[PDB]
């Protein structure tokens, strides 16, 4: 997985914490 405060879009579900959000950060 990806992990949290690094860039990413919301439709790669791969962020460590399950959430991308609008900002286009990992929770």
């Amino acid at each position: 997985c990806r992990i949290p405060n690094q860039k990413c879009f919301q439709h790669l579900d791969d962020c460590c914490s399950r959430k991308c959000n609008r900002f286009n950060k990992c929770v």
